[PDB]
């Protein structure tokens, strides 16, 4: 089994009306990744070109390896997406964010074949998501592949799945892991070969049934769990067909063994140990690139949401990529998974959540980072009843291992009946940016607790725009750092001492691409990100959580970039997760303080120019401030 | 004087009719820099698209700034282009490498008015280049801006030039530093402020004359000398045109203070002192990108080329971008300069030469980097020919009085040909020991022509030798590996750096680069040539012998990391380092020690199962693992 | 508006250094009309100077008219051009056929102005053409103008046209005429005034309207029709600015009222009658200077063409003089013109087929002697398709009173895709000269005509060499003077019986220059014209057109510089449009014949030195025979 990549020198328009007989000699030349709106869709005016597009490219048999099938393998095509060969229709599909295949090898007539793909993120009240506060990018943003396999194959057209699935049970110290796979034109001449292999490569399990035989349970003694940042232990099953005595195909997936509950009072429980959720959520884009992302940006953003200490993510508001839930896998981050139904319930889009929703499990099972499958966000801001109950009874029969959820939007009554159909819930609230007061959300929060004590409630989104705006007077709306900052602050107080909310998830942890929105002085981009788009900024936000999450000891100075200050006597915050912070002013010290809640809020003086220096432990940080008779304008949104 | 960033989504096409009249809905949006040859000039068959592509952008007159002027300026448009307004036509021009201009203030009658550049790249017996070892990426691959000026103005009109112009002549322990400007629509009673500012903004000097002086002599005592690497040292220069007692317009530029000869024994003398030019050529562009290059990227290349230590670099074939040179100015990097007239004189092409170099010199008079102007590359690959150089050649030593012309000359040309003795200084481009021949051919050429012409300043302006990720423990010539590259360096260092009448040696080249007619070495569109691979992220092994004989940070590198099968018992390992003594560990135990003066230590070392090698000089270290196999990995084998 | 003559005394040169600074001394002087090619295009191997070339005049203000703006206008710059004022780029152009204008008002800041024209006509893949049997004459070889204005005037920016539109429609015995108008800078308290004259300058039409007005509807009553050579009438429409009382800038323009069709079984119809178009091409160069034509060398080319009689005549390969265009406005004949989009499609040159179409038709427009624009001519010698579809439907949407049309290489398969593109279609067909035989032409003809019974089909080349060689024995390929007159002969007989062929073109009336052709004893030229080079010789082709198609009498003895003959009884052709011939050698009667197709072939006895009188009532023409005992080898190419 070998896999080709095929992302090289497509042919690419938005300017062609029917898929071309030869191989385009004027078009537009891309490599995928490849999105057409990275630029259109990241800069405001809800204008970015949605339609049908075409790629071409020339498969040649003569490059090909020698096999008995030859399946295209699309890992993303945003959003509907018709495949062609030779100028016949071989494939169609409805969903921008899964893995879907076609077998194209009876159509591989000629030498040289034109494979035209056509993607389509138009207007319609059929696919998901179709409102929501993000840019749907079109085009093949993900990788395609060649998949050439011998007659006799693990599954490759069911749902885009792998052809295997691994479900372990804790027996004590040892575990029992079921390995199932699946299997298309065998022969029951053939045999299979079930192996784990421990995080050394060594061979820990093995068993050999027939290939009529396709399930096998293999046992692990003194199996080492998989328990989240603390050791993100991953073994690997590895199924191989045997024809004879030739292994003639193969496949595999990592796996984690663990065990998890979500409490209504205790939180989230891990391995039978209480292991509080609080993290963030993330979407699958970059600035510039739209959602064409390569492997170092799954990495980049992995790195720095471990920097931060999150021990959950959200991924919001769709299938992401099978290398970034990996990442998930190795670092030990707790995985909120989620389809796109979204916003307002559309009664021809049920077939569309259902494909999502099944494309969702039966490609994602295997990852023991994902403990929830999300259902719906802020759907309601009967049809809808039916269309949840029916994922939720789906979902619940596909995997017996993990629990169903849904985000609900802020404004929604609590006891409306959705409410009560997944297993467990989280709220998307903004007290204190959008209307409200910060200081609303925690007795919010322990209302629901007391009105519903025994449906485990989680925020899934909180958040507050932040651009390069400071003030010394921050308030809801003037877009500062400083007012995003206090935000973070008092909803950390709030959230991180309450353990009966079961996950906390910041709305985001990057600013992200949103073409509807214009608003902060830099249009097309959510700015609720504790990094910007491009990940070369952290705001000072991002220090107020890692001073909570992370054991790596720092000082962060707030304010860096506010430097033009008026008052005599200006406020300064520090962050540190070190028990005592000491601050000076050009050599003169202003105090020292100690914040077991680890926000230190200086007041200094502020004459002239001068450097700032806090000093915690071994650690320190440096900034500077400048007097100043008039506010500078240029800090000013308005 | 406001400059307006002009980059941001263009509308893009191929396949266009006619200029739109209307902002297009259905072309590709591009931020600029932009090339449409990023992908399909950089990976063979000789078959990038070339012809006319159009750029469509709106210039709204409610986000300029009130201005008498508006110019659009085009910082590098490949390779010929055409400038729409509201649909007229406003300019034209033949070049794919200089800055030209254009003012646009009369035809923005509207709020909304329709931009659109037409670029083309094809083929044609009047534009150089036509005939040449590499991609003419077409497009807008460099910056557009639009400038807002008062209606009298520093020149924005000849030439794309900076309307300053700064000739330093250094007197003892000073300097007299002229500096002229040039006035667009100046009015007699208007004034011209000079000043000329220190490293740290200081002013140093300052002169005043009526804007019909357009000269001004300014003195700066105890001058900085901008002495190459070991003192970078730059000054600015301002001229502010000031009408009453306002400035309405200003214009600056830095430059540096030196003198230079070529002497054809001693080769490079900078302020007085031997200065040895040895170095390396860069193109302009990068793996994917084609040659659309952000700053970021000219940053990097510089760094890369610093860290190897290179004290000059041969800016081949054509004006690079003004952020390059600038930063060869602060780095103290000695810079030739060249034209696109390549491979095979086009009598056609003969006015294109004129203004292509017209634009190289004005464009770029003050970088303090520049000391010699090249002509022509490989032209005789005749009396026609023989002309365009007399006038290239009288027309550059016209505008610069202070610079040098030179050449590059193909190999097989004959010493004696009557081109040779035009310039001022001439190089050959050699590669005995990669097209044939033998790497030990080249020391005794250049000593050969030496003998001919002993008044001749002769330099080594291409030498080189193709590698790839392909592996031997028998490197010879033509099997592309990374030793063969490496050991070819090798020789050609030890000829070339202990011969100092070679007044300047130029690797070809310090990167990969594009090339879309080259289908060898396994990997098509590209010349390997480089030190560096073409995406800047692999310094091959070569790299680290030049490094260790220029650059004084103290490194020790193992070669043959990506070696790692082999089949022999004992297996050669090579270290190059700038410190004296390597010691080389195999799992642990000592293989010795070495002291190469040349900086080349060639251990032999025992090749059985696995082995972690570890190489040692002083506090610096290095690691690589080899393994002992039965038969050659023929991943290994280009065949 | 003044129009001030510029040609006069134009410094040039060959190399093409720089721009020079100052007005140069020993270059070469030239006064416009003028060609560098005028020697090198017209004798052979390939050769002629193509490249860069500068000319170079004084503009002086003083013996400039006062006026608020100065134009510079070029009727003709072959093939490409810049223009420099006082050494600034003020305008580019490509398209050796068309008129362009640059305002260099702003650029006359000097009493001594430096003027510099660079014409470059060297090789390219962008601007047509460039692969043709044809010189390529470089230069200023059409007049060079100053248009003198003011501030407010009628549009002199708009593709080198002449500012008013005049579209005649026609209903009963009563014509309406829309005149537009564009305008540069009007006032809004300006006026419009617009007047018809009669063919005797009287005033049939006028009325006003107001600058921002810029249509006008006026009526002829009783209309006098254009109606060919029967009545080629032309009425003028003018227009004037007037800013109050005066009128500051008037332009106009004559124009003829006619109606057409092309009728694919009855042919070319004219104002309701049918109206055969058989005619001739004409190439716009002479023997001796090139393309550098005057009003008299057009005179002259056009006397002889009606001469002959012809109803037609196709100007290929681009775009003639405006000077000529009016001859045939004058005269009744009915044109076809056409671009250079010629032998072989450019990828790269689309946008110069554009350009010179738009050109073509804004400034021809108001010309009633055209009636079908040309796309291309054997441009086949999907990308090509594609611009025809452009070309056709500019033209199309620019003028909605004429056809579309294209000339087809000879071999090009009729059921090819771009046949289908235009209005109508002709071919090029050379059977009985470049192989083949002369007979195929009318039955090849008739298998279109059969095969697509509803295209009008025409022929817009046939021909066959002729130079000063002669024969008793006519064969293809002896370049006789003898054989190429029984080629038109037959051509004749075939095309003119046949109605439906809607236009047959002689190529061509002239011999003309093709610096690549190398044969036939005489290189440098194209020898397939019905007269010579240098138009001082008609070959005997030219009288058996005339026979058949003018209405003077005329007797012409064939023959008359094949003098030395071997064989004792000695052929002897006659052509006259009268019923009858008698011809007399040495006074006595050889024979009286009738001959319904004008050929009259006589047969004679030839002894001594003979005189030979042919006769026809009151016309006679006369020649001289000689018997010789061997044939005369001065007669005979090989
Ligand atoms: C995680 C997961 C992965 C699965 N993968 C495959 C597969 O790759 N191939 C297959 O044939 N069935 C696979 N199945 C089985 C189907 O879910 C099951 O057969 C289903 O009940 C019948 O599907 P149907 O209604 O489409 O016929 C998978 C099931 C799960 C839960
Ligand atoms: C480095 C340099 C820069 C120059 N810049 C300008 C300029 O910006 N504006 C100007 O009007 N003349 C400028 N000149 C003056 C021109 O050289 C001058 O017009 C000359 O006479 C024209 O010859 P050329 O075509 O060879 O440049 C410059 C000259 C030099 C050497
Ligand atoms: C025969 C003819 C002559 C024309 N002359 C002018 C003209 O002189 N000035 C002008 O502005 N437009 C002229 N137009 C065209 C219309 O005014 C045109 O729609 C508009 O001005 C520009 O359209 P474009 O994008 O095709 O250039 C002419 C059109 C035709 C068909
Ligand atoms: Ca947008
Ligand atoms: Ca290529
Ligand atoms: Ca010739």
């Amino acid at each position: 089994r070998e896999v080709i990549n095929f992302n090289t020198k497509w042919a690419f328009t938005k300017e062609a009306t029917e898929v071309p007989k030869e191989m385009p000699e004027k078009w537009y030349w891309v490599t995928l990744p490849h999105s057409w709106n990275e630029i259109d869709g990241q800069d405001g005016g809800n204008d970015y070109y949605r339609g049908t597009c075409y790629y071409a490219k020339q498969l040649k048999k003569s490059e090909l390896p020698e096999a008995d099938c030859y399946y295209l393998e699309l890992r993303g095509a945003n959003a509907s997406a018709d495949v062609y060969v030779n100028g016949k229709a071989v494939a169609h599909h409805d969903g921008g964010y899964s893995t879907w295949r076609v077998d194209i090898t009876k159509e591989l007539t000629e030498e040289e074949n034109l494979i035209v793909i056509a993607v389509e993120n138009g207007v319609n009240d059929r696919v998901y998501p179709q409102n929501a506060d993000f840019t749907f990018y079109g085009g093949l943003y993900r990788d395609v592949n060649i998949i050439a396999v011998n007659k006799s194959h693990f599954d490759l057209d069911y749902y885009g799945g792998p052809g295997i699935k691994v479900t372990p049970e804790i027996k004590g110290a040892d575990a029992s892991v079921e390995v199932e796979v699946f299997l298309t034109n065998a022969a029951a001449d053939q045999k299979l070969v079930y192996t784990v292999k421990d995080a050394e490569g060594k061979e820990v399990a093995k068993t050999e049934t027939a290939a009529g035989e396709t399930k096998a349970v293999l046992s692990i003694p003194a199996v080492h769990l998989w328990n989240g940042k603390k050791d993100p232990y991953l073994y690997t099953a590895e199924v191989a067909l045997v024809s004879g005595e030739e292994a003639v195909d193969a496949v595999s997936t990592r796996f984690g063994c663990r065990t998890f509950e979500i409490d209504p009072e205790r939180g989230f429980i891990l391995n039978g140990e209480e292991y509080p959720l609080r993290g963030v959520s993330r979407h699958q884009d970059r600035w510039g690139i739209g959602n064409a992302l390569l492997p170092e940006h799954h990495r980049e953003d992995i790195d720095l949401i471990c920097e931060l200490g999150a021990t959950t993510i959200r991924l919001a508001h769709y299938q992401h990529d099978q290398y970034f839930y990996d990442l998930c896998d190795e670092r030990g981050l707790v995985i909120w998974a989620e389809i796109p139904y979204i916003s307002s319930h559309m009664p021809n889009g049920r077939e569309n959540t259902i494909s999502q929703m099944k494309e969702l499990v039966v490609q994602n099972y295997n990852h023991p980072s994902i403990v929830v499958w999300g259902l719906s966000n802020e759907i309601t801001m009967e049809d809808l009843l039916e269309n949840h109950r029916i994922l939720n009874d789906m979902v619940h029969e596909m995997d017996h291992t993990r629990l169903t959820t849904i985000a609900v939007v802020s404004m929604c009554d609590i006891h409306d009946p959705y409410i009560q159909i997944p297993d467990v819930i989280s709220y998307n609230h903004y007290f204190g940016w959008y209307g409200g007061d910060v200081s609303m959300n925690g007795p919010w929060m322990d209302n629901f607790h007391k009105e519903f004590p025994n449906i485990p409630l989680g925020m899934s989104e909180y958040g507050c725009e932040a651009l390069n705006w400071h003030t010394s007077d921050p308030k809801q709306g003037d877009y500062t750092e400083e007012y995003q900052a206090y935000y973070h602050e008092e909803m950390i107080k709030q959230l991180f001492t309450r353990k009966y909310i079961w996950a906390t998830h910041v709305w985001n942890m990057f600013d992200f691409g949103a073409d509807a929105r214009n608003e902060g002085g830099e249009n097309g981009q959510n700015h609720k990100g504790l990094v910007t788009f491009d990940r070369k900024y952290k705001k000072d936000s991002f220090y107020a959580y890692k001073a909570w999450l992370s054991d790596e000891p720092f000082v962060h100075l707030c304010g860096k970039r506010y430097v033009d200050r008026v008052e005599d006597t200006t406020k300064v915050t520090v962050y540190s997760n070190l028990p005592e912070v000491e601050l000076f002013v050009n050599g003169k010290s202003a105090g020292k303080l100690q914040a077991e809640d680890h926000f230190f809020h200086f007041e200094v003086p502020n004459v002239g120019e001068s450097t700032l220096v806090a000093v915690a432990g071994e650690y320190k940080d440096e900034s500077h401030i400048r007097k100043v008779d008039t506010f500078n304008e240029e800090y000013s949104l308005k």
